[PDB]
């Protein structure tokens, strides 16, 4: 209900756990059927918006697994 | 606010993700400072109760990483 | 060249890391193009044999992610 | 015997798996007692050299989990 990070099976879970560390919050596998309606900030890591809940707040993703990870690190480093 | 699974760095994350799959819920690393007061069911996987929040509901843990995993599988298999 | 554990993206990596702990060996993601010809024992965790190298020695897999994990634990517990 | 990536429990495994993807090779947990003498290139991700085998070839590590990950991405991106 404050922050949640969602990811799909595979390399993107890696990036998601780094984001979850910085935000001090939980992660969730997108394959798990879940009620996102009461989560304040829903972050998605990797892929496209259509894969995720319509309650998504922020998508962090690049062209590859490596650039998705770079995008997360950029996001983490530039938080104020 | 329904279910959350907490784990410590290492092998226990493995067991936690299996439990989170069965419960269709998020996981959280115990190193992340987090407010557990509004979570209905807090599950902890591995270790002892003193490592975790006082809002803990269910600890699933054995003597080793392998028996902790066995305990989680037992828990999953026997849910009705 | 003694032991190697191979897995596919997702839950099966979890089981593979438990097996790799017991065998004190490396793991490899099956998506990585790799030369298996010089590995003495090739273990695969989850799925079917057709997914993996023809140098496969032992497949440990069940009907589900949970029973694949059970099969690995059985294998670990019963080693002499 | 060509490439192997070693890591310690925790966040550094994340970076190690990205490196292993790029190099198409296995990963190994540093807690596993292992014979590194016949591996051509031994990569370590995170921490200091004293934690790892003396057969280590390349250490990729920063001041934090996040900068260790950045260092791996830099390494991956700049390979020719």
């Amino acid at each position: 209900p404050e922050n949640l990070v969602v990811y799909n099976d595979g390399a993107d879970q890696r990036a998601a756990e780094y984001l979850a560390d910085r935000l001090a919050c939980p992660t969730i596998n997108n394959a798990r059927k879940f009620d996102y309606s009461n989560v304040k900030n829903v972050y998605a890591v990797g892929g496209n918006k259509e894969q995720y809940t319509s309650y998504l707040t922020t998508l962090i993703a690049g062209s590859t697994r490596y650039t998705t990870m770079q995008a997360v690190l950029d996001y983490i480093k530039n938080l104020k």
